[PDB]
């Protein structure tokens, strides 16, 4: 038991809108530490609320928790105005760096949460800090806190193609499960249908508006495949466009599909889509004369760690806000603008709850730091990382079936057994933490999907094309 | 029990130098059928023999069977002259199509050998024909024969990168094992160090002579990696060049490495390597100003089905000649010109043995032809095919270790269990036959490698860098 290298009132793991809007709400009265994965820098009228709640329930396809929808819709206008009041008419980075009461630890990867009854401390089971890999010093340090907030994003990196990898590794979901938290709805993962497929894409995305402006969707032969799937063709609903692409990609053994607005005027392109035009030009693609290669990419996790109205998890002192959590706002899909309101509304209520509960104590046990060095086994850790991402794409991907899911499970179990057998106490590295957490989250994602015997929202399975009469969320318990 | 769709004296499965030189030696007195996978068209002085035998024993690294080396070296001049006498001063295709006694069945994939004690026939266990998928008629037909010769090539397609895929699917090795034959030395697989890495490479190969003429071997940053592996740099022995590339590719997570003769004169290139120059130009690569992307590719199987001096296997009526067999000529590596002499010398002796043993009979049981149709499961068969090829590349590839081999075994076992559980009596298709045979051969390849506790020739394992004092071939028995 040693003195912890860092200590604060509130430890916030993650730095998007949720974790920085929380950090800024607490900073005038408390000492906040923000954990950043890389460099930290790189509703007016009543009828309207009512509509918002209704459109959310609709795009939730029947399993939203309406008290969580209503909680967010009725706290939305003030959480937005709070944005306007901060001068952030986008980011919160300069505001939090400007605050003397917020400290940002950059290049940090949380390893595991420190939970009292585990450090042979007594009292209610509760979280009292986290062990944190500092990639600058290359060591695991202790960080003691009175409340720890998970604000890390989703788990889309379990999938081969992902739109926002830096906020998608799943570390918060996995840490919260290892600490005893329930998770839910992890089979409801949104895929964007048309991301650039290219070696320097840098996750660029091709907008729906290319389609709203006439672009066609082509097979590698050059023919249009959408009329085989849906009468709206290229303007079918996004989930339907993703499913047709997934289908074709798998049916033909093709690497990608194509998006082409060539057939139509040029300056017509030039005026409407410069920012895309230029970007694609700079990769040697002319939006004016050729098809653009594209694949679907996992984009948003509608499920996650379970939380109540204050962003509290099942484990005292631990909160979880934004994409990393399951509030019951989304149900089986995601309506535009709700991910940002969930971030702002639960950062507000977790702030108020943390503030009214703030009892100090302690010093803590350091990390083990087994320092085992096997350069060749280290290269397998990376092989394992790609393998997980490819098989999830095939076996818990856009289109599912029961025999594909059993294939994912069997592979996730094999990796878990290899991890235990061959990596016990290897020295921490980012690749190793990411694998361990991607495999933990993939197990939760397939167990949720194998549980739901119906197609609803983002869960589409060929063995159960219909809705069940009685449904609800998928809930797992550690 | 039905009349067989085809019937002949000698069934030859495969159509390279071995199977056509055999077919032509037997055709004036017997009725031969040649099974072709696609279109069939697409030593003078004594001191010299003695040297050949010695250089073979040397490149065999200590485990050649010297009676099999000597058998080939002493029958080489006449098997070559036999080539000159056929007017084939390259291919044997027009000569066999010109012979009235040879029939060629094109687009055919042998499924399994028909072995007497299995068709509840009585007498010594012996082969009496094969069930054959005809891709034109889309049906499995029976072919009755008095002797069946396997002449199908090696198993390099178990690996992600392969130089000659049409002669590498492993179907002969797998069929011969299912019929009861022993196999040996399947851990001794030769990899060519510099194949073109490109989407339309069509397996083009970059010659050693580019290196003998000054080309450098580069990392993606552009630096030369060979001085870190060996003092001969780019002229180190081929196996050493392949191992350094494998190493770097895995160490950096890179897709390929590079071959560049740019640094030097142009017409200098133009005169020495036109045929390469032009070919690479036509793919948009100038051998004159840029690096050429390259990966190692599995090229030759030194092991295979066990055979004696006449090309007889352990199962009466069945022969196996050329790359598909293990004669004990090669030992742990392959010396240039011996693969072609093995083909010619054993096609000669199997011909003489078949001719002196030629008793007729029968009619046979048709294939089952379960006609199960599940289009989505069919798409998994292909996923499974890529997965096998990628993991063999990592786990029984150019550089080995004991923990990588245990990872291959565990994956091959999982695929075998999936195949049984999910594909029982699916209808035959080429993809399904290839998977079944690649997985069977991969199991034999890893069991041989896990057996040898030393690095010898083409088997290089980081856990056992030295030679054992007592060694011999790796032998498995069904």
């Amino acid at each position: 038991n040693t003195l912890p290298e860092h200590s604060c009132d509130v430890l916030i793991i993650g730095s998007g809108a949720a974790g920085l809007s929380l950090a800024l709400r607490l900073a005038d009265q408390h000492q906040v530490i923000v954990l950043s994965k890389g460099p930290v820098t790189e509703f007016d009228e009543t009828d309207s609320i009512d509509s918002h709640v209704e459109d959310t329930l609709i795009a939730g396809a029947g399993i939203c928790d309406r008290h969580a929808v209503e909680f967010v819709a009725s706290n939305a206008r003030s959480c937005v105005q709070w944005l306007i009041d901060q001068g952030v008419l986008t980011t919160l980075v300069s505001k939090a760096l400007n605050h003397p009461n917020i400290r940002v630890l950059e290049r940090t990867n949380a390893v595991d949460l420190i939970v009292s009854d585990k450090i042979g401390l007594p009292g209610t089971r509760r979280v009292v800090g986290a062990w944190v890999w500092n990639r600058n010093k290359e060591t695991v340090e202790t960080c003691h806190a009175k409340a720890v907030v998970l604000a890390t994003g989703g788990a889309s990196k379990v999938y081969q193609y992902t739109t926002n990898p830096d906020i998608s590794s799943g570390d918060g979901i996995a840490m919260a499960w290892r600490a005893g938290c329930r998770v839910a709805n992890l089979e409801f993962n949104q895929f964007h249908p048309t991301a650039l497929y290219h070696p320097q894409a840098r996750n660029f995305l091709l907008t729906e508006a290319l389609r709203g402006e006439g672009a066609y969707l082509k097979r590698p032969d050059g023919t249009r495949f959408m009329p085989d799937f849906d009468e709206r063709g290229e303007l079918a609903p996004r989930d339907i466009v993703a499913r047709a692409i997934d289908h074709e990609m798998k049916r033909l053994g093709a690497d990608c599909m194509f998006l082409d607005i060539s057939h139509k005027p040029a300056d017509f392109i030039r005026q409407h889509f410069p920012m895309i035009y230029e970007k694609l030009l700079g990769l040697g693609i002319d939006l004016t004369q050729e098809p653009v290669p594209i694949v679907p990419a996992a984009h948003y996790t509608c499920g996650g760690v379970m939380v109540d109205d204050h962003g509290r998890t099942d484990v005292e002192g631990l909160y979880a806000i934004g994409e990393v959590s399951y509030t019951g706002l989304h149900g089986a899909n995601r309506m535009a603008s709700n991910s940002l309101l969930e971030c702002l509304v639960y950062g507000w209520s977790a702030a108020e709850d943390i503030t009214r509960r703030m009892h100090d104590i302690s010093t803590l046990p350091p990390w083990d730091e087994s320092r085992v060095e096997n350069p060749d086994e280290r290269v397998v850790i990376q092989h394992n990382w790609h393998e997980l991402r490819l098989f999830m794409w095939d076996y818990v991907g856009i289109v599912r079936t029961t025999k594909r899911l059993e294939r994912a499970l069997r592979r996730i179990t094999m990796l878990q057994q290899e991890i235990d057998e061959y990596y016990a106490h290897f020295r921490v590295s980012n690749n190793l933490l990411e694998l361990r957490n991607l495999v933990q989250v993939a197990e939760l994602i397939v167990r949720c999907a194998m549980m739901r015997k119906e197609s609803r929202g983002l869960h589409f399975t060929l063995d159960y094309p219909e809705l069940l009469t009685h449904s609800g969320p998928s809930i797992l318990s550690p």
